[PDB]
């Protein structure tokens, strides 16, 4: 598991559960090609997106579907989605995000 | 000025100066059309991106060029950009300030929206 | 104004208005002596806490009364306060802006320090 | 384990390892009484601070020794320490912090 995504909720003080996450890899013609996707678990985590063989160097985008998350909770949000764009460089990447209705924090833990 | 961007540096404790910012707007055909661009001043602020007339309803993407910022400082950072995507003006005109606080492997972003 | 505090609300996307702020300075005997206090304006800013003369070197604690803020809004939050503790003016006078971005169970804080 | 502390480093993209953490509980005369302490592990986490029997309702302060962390890395920091003050209310509390030299983010995950 070279890539993990973890999402937290700063309003409820909880994991952000059942958040849709879409990963894309940038193609040679600069378009974004679907790569992997899933929904966060009860712990706010999404494991199993990819494998070491399939996760080659390149630019990736992780699109967290925050708008739908907030609406399912009855809350009015600002962003369409949170976006995390980075280069994978030859390590286990954890992309974390801490969500509020009008704000988000994101970090990477690369170990 | 209905759209302002402010960027801060969490390593130095300072405005993030000379940060390039590109704004896009989603077109009818669902592509990201160029909308405006500029770079932050010595206060970390970027004013003058657009006008009340040109800033219509739509889905906007504010792309803050954080990798280019850190690289100009001699630092290899994690993210390519910070990308702030939001629907604007769908209840009438509003004024938006998009703020970001930058570190090499992390950022925060918020919005202040006023009527 | 060598010390300014700015507070934003990450739920509403707005300044955090009417936030009480208490500043303390560590005394010789290691207790926290009162130094200044005030509350944020309609822009989320608090100016006028102290003067160049009174703002000497020392260890300062800026206590932002976030629980009192959220409770006044009818919300039960996690933290009692946000507490920003730092050495000031130890290389000569500087100007400090302490900023905070508030959510019910979380906050961020940064400093902008200028000469 | 009713209380866990996790600390991350936003400069290096890593857990913040060997950070000293001191917990205090507010006493009846409003002083802060030492309660528990430890150092974060290789994962940035500090487990085993207290037990359910010893962690009663009250106001607690978690003081993360960020200044010494940054100095051991050769970096010049702003804060003396990060402070997280909260009421425990009768759940497993995780206090997380994301550190930069001039800034920190903190959240609670209460599950
Ligand atoms: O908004 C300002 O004018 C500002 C001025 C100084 C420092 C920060 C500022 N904003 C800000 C933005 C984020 Cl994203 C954040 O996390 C925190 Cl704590 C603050
Ligand atoms: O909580 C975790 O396990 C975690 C794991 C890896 C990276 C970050 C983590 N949490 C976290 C905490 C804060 Cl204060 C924050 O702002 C952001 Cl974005 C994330």
């Amino acid at each position: 598991c070279p890539l993990m995504v973890k999402v937290l909720d700063a309003v409820r003080g909880s994991p952000a559960i059942n958040v849709a996450v879409h990963v894309f890899r940038k193609a040679a013609d600069d378009t974004w090609e679907p790569f992997a996707s899933g929904k966060t678990s009860e712990s706010g985590e999404l494991h199993g997106l990819t494998t070491e063989e399939e996760f080659v160097e390149g630019i990736y985008k992780v699109e967290i579907d925050t708008k739908s998350y907030w609406k399912a909770l009855g809350i009015s949000p600002f962003h369409e989605h949170a976006e995390v764009v980075f280069t994978a460089n030859d390590r286990r990447y954890t992309i974390a995000a801490l969500l509020s209705p009008y704000s988000y924090s994101t970090t990477a833990v690369v170990t």
